[PDB]
């Protein structure tokens, strides 16, 4: 798996031309590891070999990803913010869209990205069937808008991997 994702992570970056994109897996114990990583020359540092905990992600945010599969983080400069609210229900209903074409990230996240000096970020969760095995994330030093058309082509490119991460689970 480690080897296969090393070649895949490189292929995406070359296409998305993003300075940094890597694969993130999740361990039931809460620990997460980056087993693959493509870097743009050397503007941003290498995070490979470093274990990141799931704490990085809460829950509600993941819901929309599991609900609307668009997966996009807007310019940390535009200052768009997401937030929690009193008890609520009917989310499982799976209502078509029903929300903006973006997923604002709470300030706590704003710094998280900015602290890394990244103005924008593209994501594409790696899931097999009904399960999520990891998280795809791209980072670059620029607050630029993304196109839905080009996004899909890659969205599919990630689907392929979904097969590799899955097909790999059996062999391994
Ligand atoms: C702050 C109080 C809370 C928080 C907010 C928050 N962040 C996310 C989710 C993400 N976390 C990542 C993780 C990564 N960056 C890396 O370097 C790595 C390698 C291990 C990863 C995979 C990022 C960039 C995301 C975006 C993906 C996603 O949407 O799940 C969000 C989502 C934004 C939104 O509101 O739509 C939230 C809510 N971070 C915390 O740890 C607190 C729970």
């Amino acid at each position: 798996l480690d080897q296969i994702l090393r070649a895949t992570v490189e292929e995406v970056r070359a296409f998305l031309g993003t300075d940094r994109v890597k694969v993130y897996r999740f361990d039931p114990e809460g620990h997460g590891t980056v087993v693959a990583e493509a870097r743009g020359g050397e503007r941003l540092p290498s995070l490979l070999g470093l274990t990141f905990p799931a704490g990085d992600i809460p829950e509600e945010a993941r819901r929309l990803f599991r609900l609307a599969q668009v997966r996009v983080i807007v310019d940390v400069e535009a200052q768009s913010r997401s937030i929690s609210q009193p008890e609520s229900w009917g989310l499982s209903a799976r209502v078509p869209l029903g929300e903006p074409l973006q997923r604002p990230v709470d300030p706590c996240h704003v710094h998280y990205l900015k602290s890394m000096g990244v103005a924008s970020s593209l994501v594409v969760p790696l899931m097999h069937h009904q399960e999520l095995w990891g998280l795809l994330v791209s980072h670059h030093a620029e607050p630029r808008p993304y196109s839905q058309e080009e996004l899909q082509v890659v969205q599919l490119l990630a689907d392929q991997v979904s097969i590799a991460i899955a097909q790999a689970e059996l062999s391994l």
